[PDB]
């Protein structure tokens, strides 16, 4: 008689600074080992006491999907290491457990993945999407966790202010679990850049003919964090200061 199994040992998510409330996070799933079951599993989520009565994260019981329960303005690097269990029958049943983390991200921590395919596409494919750009960036840094931040027209023009709806800007980040936070945005982009044509390969049978990557862009948001002197400090190679 044997307990439920989630399909991951470890799960990584990621959310904004402006992340709303009851924000979709990331969805866990546990089965039955022996029959696949997996209808009456309920998810809870086991979390350290956090301030102030805030709560930081919920699970939606019977269907794993894990939100936000507070905001994280101002919190960039903050990390929440949890728990979640699914119990079988209910409640009524064995449990078994899994290893959670979220780490909180700003766009000083994203890269915008411009394809000429419009994001009803992209978002359509997104699962599948991810999936492929998480074997790239693991063979850079292991057990790193690419997250999309949204989907969207493809902005353009002065401050890129435009919107483009039959092309797509695919904010993205990714999380190290070695130092619980994003990976450094310009490594980010080394990663997808240096691959680009790879990657673009890959992305063939779900983009179609024609369809690819375009470029990697850093978001128009870092410009203007610069032009406030916020985040400032060394980087390498450069006399000029970055936003870190
Ligand atoms: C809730 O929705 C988000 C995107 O809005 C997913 O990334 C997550 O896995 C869950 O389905």
């Amino acid at each position: 008689d044997h307990p439920p199994v989630f399909q991951k040992k470890f799960y990584i998510g990621g959310v904004s600074e402006d992340a709303r409330m009851f924000a979709s996070v990331l969805r866990v799933k546990a089965t039955d080992r022996d029959t696949g079951n997996y209808s009456a599993m309920a998810y809870r989520l086991i979390i350290p006491p956090i301030k102030e009565g805030k709560e930081g994260f919920v699970v939606e019981t019977y269907t794993g999907l894990i939100k936000t329960a507070m905001l994280f303005h101002n919190m960039r690097r903050s990390y929440f290491k949890f728990q979640v269990i699914a119990t079988d029958d209910y409640g009524k049943g064995l449990s078994g457990k899994a290893d959670v983390l979220v780490s909180v991200v700003n766009q000083l921590d994203m890269q915008v993945i411009v394809s000429n395919v419009p994001p009803t596409l992209v978002e359509k494919k997104i699962e599948d999407l991810t999936e492929i750009l998480d074997r790239y960036v693991q063979e850079q840094i292991p057990g790193a966790k690419v997250v999309v931040e949204s989907i969207g027209a493809r902005r353009h023009g002065d401050a890129y202010s435009l919107e483009d709806y039959s092309k797509c800007d695919l904010t993205v980040y990714a999380i190290d679990p070695q130092t619980n936070r994003a990976i450094d945005r310009n490594e980010l982009f080394k990663f997808l850049d240096g691959k680009l044509l790879d990657i673009n390969k890959d992305f063939q049978p779900y983009y179609g003919e024609g369809g690819r990557i375009l470029e990697i862009r850093t978001p128009e948001a870092v410009t203007s964090i610069k032009k406030r002197g916020e985040s400032l400090g060394y980087t390498e190679g450069a006399s000029r200061l970055v936003p870190r």
